[PDB]
């Protein structure tokens, strides 16, 4: 397989509209998703993949770049910034959230 999941964790995925200075769901789906990190060996490139529990939409794909800010807000909700949108991460549970911490933070240290 040309891309390995790093992690799994459970969290419901929101971006922010900032005009309205309100967190929405991804994909315009309230509830939450198994979000994985992915990485690609052959260019070690890592990407975040979300798909809804229910349905299986992706409602997150995003890639991770060198040097990304990765803010841990609370115990259960993380979040970050591309040049685009401002993703956050409201985790099921303090143990999903160091889970994907995890994977994150190694990804950004081997990148
Ligand atoms: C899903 C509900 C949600 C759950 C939990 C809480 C936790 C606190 N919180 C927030 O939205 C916090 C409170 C202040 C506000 C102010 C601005 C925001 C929003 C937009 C981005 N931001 C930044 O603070 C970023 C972070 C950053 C730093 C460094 C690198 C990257 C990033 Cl992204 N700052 C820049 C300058 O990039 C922000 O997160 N905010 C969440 C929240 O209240 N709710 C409840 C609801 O919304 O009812």
């Amino acid at each position: 397989m040309s891309e390995q999941s790093i992690c799994q964790a459970r969290a419901a995925v929101m971006v922010y509209d900032d005009a309205n200075k309100k967190w929405v769901p991804a994909g315009g789906s309230t509830g939450f998703s198994r979000v994985h990190i992915y990485h690609h060996t052959g260019n070690n490139t890592f990407r975040v993949v979300g798909r809804k529990i229910q349905d299986h939409q992706v409602v997150i794909n995003c890639a991770i770049p060198k040097g990304l800010k990765y803010n841990q807000a609370t115990q259960t909700f993380h979040q970050w910034r591309d040049a685009r949108q401002v993703y956050g991460l409201n985790f099921g549970s303090k143990e999903d959230a160091n889970v994907f911490a995890s994977a994150m933070m190694h990804a950004l240290e081997v990148l």
